[PDB]
Order: C-alpha cells, then structure tokens, then sequence
C-alpha cells in the first residue's frame, strides 16, 4: 500500500502517467477504440491480446510487466439511466478488485463513461462518485487522468472537498 493513500488529478494523457498501472477505459470487444482507449492501444498493444469483457467488469493483460486494466463502462446511448448507473459503478468495483489484487501502489485512471460513451450527458460527478465508492476501501495512490481544464478543476474540488 501507500504510506499515506491519497487521490490526485492530472491534466494531460494517461498514455505519459507516473503510475504503476493503467485502467483503460476499454470497449467489450478489445478493439483500439476512441480517445483513452486509441490512446492505450497506440502505447500498450500488447495488452490488447483476449482483453475483451462484458460491459460492468475489468480484465488485466500484461504489458510487459506493466499491467493494463481494461475496465468496460456501458455507453449511456444503448443503457437505461438505470441500468447504465448500474454498470458504471460495476466496472469501478471490479477496476478496485483488480487493483488490490495486483498489489500496486498507485494506479492512473480515467473518468468511465464520460467521453463518447456518455450519450452526450456531463457525467463527470456520477463517474467520480462511482470511483470513489469502489476505490476509497483500497490504499493505492490514485491519480485521475482527464483532458478538460474546466473538468481538472471540478475534479480537484471534488478530492480537496472531502480531506
Ligand atoms: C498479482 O500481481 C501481479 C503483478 O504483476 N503485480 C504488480 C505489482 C506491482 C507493479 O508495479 C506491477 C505489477
Ligand atoms: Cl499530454
Ligand atoms: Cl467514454
Ligand atoms: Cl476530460
């Protein structure tokens, strides 16, 4: 674990993260995707071998050494609210599984169902919320990777609001 287990926020590509592992935020069928998933596939494609999963899980292929968690959000346009809210907090309790299974220190993860799989919705705060109820149980240091600078600063609110 972590000496003193915290949560950060970067602005910039989770493909250049100081982490010791990755959470892709994957497709069911383990194709290179759009945004933090091309990003992934361009900079880990050996972690594309069998990664496929259902929508609600994770699975973890090696890089390397360097591990790859693949975790499906569902995309909002073919879900319910319902059911989606359901699969997005799915997905973060089993990226947290595969976390502490691993036994690394930190971990680089984005905000699940937020870019094209939002149905073009503001999710950010449902996401985060999804994250923190899966991760706050595990002592990794987790850094939250995203690309809007007005989403950097809620995101930050967010982490600084509950210390
Ligand atoms: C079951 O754990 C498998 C594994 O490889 N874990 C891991 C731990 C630290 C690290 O920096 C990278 C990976
Ligand atoms: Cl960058
Ligand atoms: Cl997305
Ligand atoms: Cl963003």
């Amino acid at each position: 674990g972590a000496m003193a287990p915290s949560y950060r926020v970067k602005r910039m590509d989770i493909a250049k993260n100081d982490e010791e592992c990755v959470v892709n935020a994957a497709n069911p069928r383990g194709l290179p995707g759009d945004g933090v998933c091309k990003a992934v596939y361009k900079k880990w494609p050996e972690s594309f071998k069998n990664s496929a999963t259902p929508v609600g899980t994770a699975k973890t292929v090696m890089c390397g050494t360097y591990p790859v968690i693949h975790a499906v959000g569902p995309n909002f346009s073919n879900y319910t609210e319902s059911e989606g809210d359901r699969e997005l907090a799915a997905a973060y309790r089993e990226v947290a599984k595969e976390v502490t299974r691993l036994g690394v220190n930190s971990v680089a993860i984005p905000l699940l169902s937020t870019g094209v799989y939002s149905g073009g919705k503001d999710r950010l705060t449902q996401s985060l919320n999804h994250l923190f109820t899966a991760m706050d149980s595990t002592d990794a240091d987790v850094v939250i990777y995203c690309r809007d600078k007005e989403w950097e600063k809620k995101i930050s609110e967010a982490i600084q609001m509950r210390t």
